C-alpha cells in the first residue's frame, strides 16, 4: 500500500501510490503469478447499463480533478449530465476534451510500452461522426498522411464511433494499418510476411488481387457499424518506406530488405469510461529492435538469420559459436542506419530505455507511480546492458486502457 | 485450477496441474503483479514447534509417495516416528536418503534456474557432523575437488548441521566459493570485482593480507554453530581457472582476463520438511552469459564494453551504432571458446535454453508442471532468439527450496 521498486544498476528508489487507484486485474494471485502469460483473460474484451456510471463518474472525477477543477460546480453539472443522459440511453457521448484526456492516459496506462515519455503528445482525431467504410478509408489516409509527416513522424490516434448495442461495431480486421502480406507456397515455406498468412487470404477471399512477392502492403479491411468489411488500397504515396543497407556491408543492399516507416496499430480496443471504442488505430515511431529483431529474425518471421550469417562467413556449425547474436547485432545497425539516413524518425533501444528510466522518475513523482511490465518492457536483445534490465517494475491495470480484442472473423455474424 | 501455458514460437500447449500443490506465497495479488521485484519479501528467511509436523508430514508424503510406497507401514511409522522426536526434541533428523530428495527437489522446484534439467543428477554430502570452522573448510576443499573434477564439472551440495535454536547457526559469509575481490581505489573507481567490494574488506577487517590485484581469489570466512568466523585460504591448486581469449582477435588476450570454472553458490538457505540448512553450499557449471554478460559488462561490476569497444574500432559516439551490443558478443563468443579449448564444462544460453524447454516438458508430463520465472529464464543477451523467450511460464513457490537470507555480518550477535 506504498510498495517500493529499486534500481540494482543504480541503487535508486522509487515508491509506488499510484497502485493504490488501480480497478482492473492482472491474473496473478498469492500463490501464482502469471506476468509471463502473453494476453492474460483478463487482458481482452459488453456492458450493462448498471455498471456505467461508477465508470463515468471514476473517469469524469480524474479528469475534473486534472485540470485544477475537481468537485466544482462544472464537474457536480455534468456528472449529474451524464448520470441522465445514461438513464435516458443507457449509454453516453464523451465531450472532445474529455476524449482527448482519456486517448492520452489510455496510452499513459499502457505498462507494456516503453515509448511512454511522450503520452502528452498525442494528436487525437475524433472520427465519431463516421458511417461508412470509404469515410473510415478517408479518416486512415488522413491518418497515414499527418502521423508519418514526411519521415518526420508524429504520434496520433483517430477514434471511431463507439460501440453500443455490440451488433453495431467499427472494426479495422488489419492488425496494421501498414502490413506486409505472407503467401503460402507449395513446398510450404512462406513468401512475405508469416505472420500475417491467415490475413493475407482472408483478403483474396474478398476480392484482392495480390500481386504475390515479398514486401507488398496488404489492403484495408474496414467493417463500418455492423455491415459486412470492405477492402481499399492505401494510395502508395502515403506509405512510406526504408530500404534496409549496412555502413560497412556493402552485400547487404543485394538481401532487398525494407520496412515501412509507420507502426500503426488497429486491432485494438479503447476502454473511456466504461464506453467501448472497437476501431481505433494508433500510430507513433519504431524502436529499431521490432523490425530488426523480432520482425526480420523471429522464426515465425521473416527468419533472416541464416542468410545474413552466410554472407557474413560465419561459423555456422557450432551453437556457441554465438553467430546467431552476431548477426542479430548487424541486421539492427543497419535498420537504425538506414531509417536515419532516410530521416525517417526511429529510436534505438538504449535510447528508448533511458527515456523510459526517465519517464518513470516523472511518473513516481508527479503522478505518484507508473504500471510497467517488465516482460515487455526489457528489448528482445541485449537485456542487461540497458537500465531497465535493472529496473524493478510494478505492474498493474489503469483505466482509460487500451485493450485486446478478439478478431472479428471469429465473432462477426457474417453475411 | 488447469491453467494453461502457450510457446509462441511453436504452438505447444502444457497444462499445468503442479500448482495445485503450491504451499508458498508469491508476492502478487489480483491487483498487482510483483514478478519483476529481484528479492521479494516472500523468497526471504525463525519456526516455532506447532508448525513443525505439518511440514514434515507434507515432505515425507511426497517421499514416499516417491519411491513407491505411499501410505504403507513404512510410511505410517517414520509418521509417527518424526511426530514422536518433534514432541521429544520439538526438531527432527532427516535420514540420508530423505536428505538427498529434498536437496535434489530444492533445485528442482527452483523456479529462477534455466539449469534443472540435470536436477536428479545431484551429489549431496552430508557435513551435518560438522562441528568447527576448520571441519567446514574441510568439508568446503573436499567439495570444491569433487565438482570441479580437473574440468569436467559435477554438480553438488555439501549440507552443514541445520538451524536448531537460531543463535547456533552454522554460515558460509561468502556470497559464493570462489570470488574474485573489489578494492576502492582513491580516485573511486574499483580494482577487481565491485559487487563483493564491501565483503573484501569484511575480511581485511577479520585480518586478510590482501594482494591488492585484479582476480585475487577471496579467502573463506567460516561460521559454525553460531561461533565468529574464521579464515581459510582455498589451496591454490583447486582453485581451477581459465584464462579467456578470442579465436579470432589476438589482442584479446592483452586484455589479461580470467574467470573460476566452478559457480558454488554459498549464501543462500535449504529447506526441507521445515527445517533450516543455513550453509549449504551448491555447485554447477556455468552459462557463457553468466560471465561474459552479468559478470564482464554489467555497469556496477567489470564494466569492460568500453575497453573491448575501444580496441575493436568501434563507433563510440552515437549510442544507436549499437557498438555495444556489438562489442557484448565477442565478449561471449571469447568466453565460450577459452572454456571449451580448456575442456571446462560451459553451456551457451542456446544451448541452455533449448535444454530448459526440453526439461518443461518433461516437467509437464511426469509431474504436471514446472515452476519458473521468465524474468529469469530469460538469458541476458539476445531474449528473443531463444526458444524461451516465446514460452509463457507460470511460477509458484513449491518445497523443498532454496530462499534467500540475510547477510551474517547485518545479523549476529557478534563477540
Ligand atoms: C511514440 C513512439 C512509440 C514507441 C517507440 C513505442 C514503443 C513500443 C514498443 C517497443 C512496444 C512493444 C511492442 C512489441 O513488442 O510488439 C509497445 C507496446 C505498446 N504501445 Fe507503445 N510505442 C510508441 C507509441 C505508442 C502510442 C502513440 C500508443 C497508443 C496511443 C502506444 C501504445 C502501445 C500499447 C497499447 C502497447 C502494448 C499493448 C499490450 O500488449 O498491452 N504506443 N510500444
Ligand atoms: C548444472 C549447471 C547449472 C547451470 C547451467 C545453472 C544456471 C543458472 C543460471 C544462469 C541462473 C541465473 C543466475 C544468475 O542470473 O545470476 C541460475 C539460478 C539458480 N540456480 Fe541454477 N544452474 C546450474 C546448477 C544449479 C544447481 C546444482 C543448483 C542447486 C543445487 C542451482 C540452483 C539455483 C538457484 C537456487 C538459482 C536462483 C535462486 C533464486 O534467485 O531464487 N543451480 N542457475
Ligand atoms: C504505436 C506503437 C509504436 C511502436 N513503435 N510500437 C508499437 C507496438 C505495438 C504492439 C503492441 C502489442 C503487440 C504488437 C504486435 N502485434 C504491437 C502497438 F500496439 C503500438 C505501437
Ligand atoms: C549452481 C549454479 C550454477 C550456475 N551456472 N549459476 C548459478 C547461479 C546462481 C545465482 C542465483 C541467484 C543470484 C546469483 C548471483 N549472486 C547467482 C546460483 F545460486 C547457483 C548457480
Ligand atoms: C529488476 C530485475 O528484477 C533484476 O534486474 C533481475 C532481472 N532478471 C534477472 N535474471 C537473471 N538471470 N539474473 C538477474 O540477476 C536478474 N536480475
Ligand atoms: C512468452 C512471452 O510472454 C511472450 O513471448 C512475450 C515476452 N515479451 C515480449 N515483449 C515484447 N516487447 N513483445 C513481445 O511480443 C513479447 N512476447
Ligand atoms: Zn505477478
Amino acid at each position: 500500500r506504498f510498495l517500493k521498486v529499486k534500481n540494482w544498476e543504480t541503487d535508486v528508489v522509487l515508491t509506488d501510490t499510484l497502485h493504490l487507484k488501480s480497478t482492473l486485474e492482472t491474473g496473478c494471485t498469492e500463490h501464482i503469478c502469471m506476468g509471463s502469460i502473453m494476453l492474460p483473460s483478463q487482458h481482452t474484451r459488453v456492458a450493462t447499463k448498471d455498471q456505467l456510471f461508477p465508470l463515468a463518474k471514476e473517469f469524469l472525477d480524474q479528469y475534473y480533478s486534472s485540470i485544477k477543477r475537481f468537485g466544482s460546480k462544472a464537474h457536480m453539472d455534468r456528472l449529474e449530465e451524464v448520470n441522465k443522459e445514461i438513464e435516458s440511453t443507457s449509454t453516453y457521448q464523451l465531450k472532445d476534451t474529455e476524449l482527448i484526456y482519456g486517448a492520452k492516459h489510455a496510452w499513459r496506462n499502457a505498462s507494456r510500452c516503453v515509448g511512454r515519455i511522450q503520452w502528452s503528445k498525442l494528436q487525437v482525431f475524433d472520427a465519431r461522426d463516421c458511417t461508412t467504410a470509404h469515410g473510415m478509408f478517408n479518416y486512415i489516409c488522413n491518418h497515414v498522411k499527418y502521423a508519418t509527416n514526411k519521415g518526420n513522424l508524429r504520434s496520433a490516434i483517430t477514434i471511431f464511433p463507439q460501440r453500443t448495442d455490440g451488433k453495431h461495431d467499427f472494426r479495422v480486421w488489419n492488425s496494421q494499418l501498414i502490413r506486409y502480406a505472407g503467401y503460402k507456397q507449395p513446398d510450404g515455406s512462406t513468401l512475405g510476411d508469416p505472420a500475417n498468412v491467415q490475413f493475407t487470404e482472408i483478403c483474396i477471399q474478398q476480392g484482392w488481387k495480390a500481386p504475390r512477392g515479398r514486401f507488398d502492403v496488404l489492403p484495408l479491411l474496414l467493417q463500418a457499424n455492423g455491415n459486412d468489411p470492405e477492402l481499399f488500397q492505401i494510395p502508395p504515396e502515403l506509405v512510406l518506406e526504408v530500404p534496409i543497407r549496412h555502413p560497412k556491408f556493402d552485400w547487404f543492399k543485394d538481401l532487398g530488405l525494407k520496412w515501412y516507416g509507420l507502426p500503426a496499430v488497429s486491432n485494438m480496443l479503447l476502454e473511456i469510461g466504461g464506453l467501448e471504442f472497437s476501431a481505433c488505430p494508433f500510430s507513433g515511431w519504431y524502436m529499431g529492435t521490432e523490425i530488426g529483431v523480432r520482425d526480420y529474425c523471429d522464426n515465425s518471421r521473416y527468419n533472416i538469420l541464416e542468410e545474413v550469417a552466410k554472407k557474413m562467413d560465419l561459423d555456422m556449425r557450432k551453437t556457441s559459436s554465438l553467430w546467431k547474436d552476431q548477426a542479430l547485432v548487424e541486421i539492427n545497425i543497419a535498420v537504425l542506419y538506414s531509417f536515419q539516413s532516410d530521416k525517417v524518425t526511429i529510436v534505438d533501444h538504449h535510447s528508448a530505455t533511458e527515456s523510459f528510466i526517465k519517464h518513470m522518475e516523472n511518473e513516481y513523482r508527479c503522478r505518484g507511480g507508473c504500471p510497467a511490465d517488465w516482460v515487455w518492457i526489457v528489448p528482445p536483445m541485449s537485456g542487461s546492458i540497458t537500465p531497465v534490465f535493472h529496473q524493478e517494475m510494478l505492474n498493474y491495470r489503469l483505466t482509460p486502457s487500451f485493450e485486446y480484442q478478439p478478431d472479428p472473423w471469429n465473432t462477426h455474424v457474417w453475411k
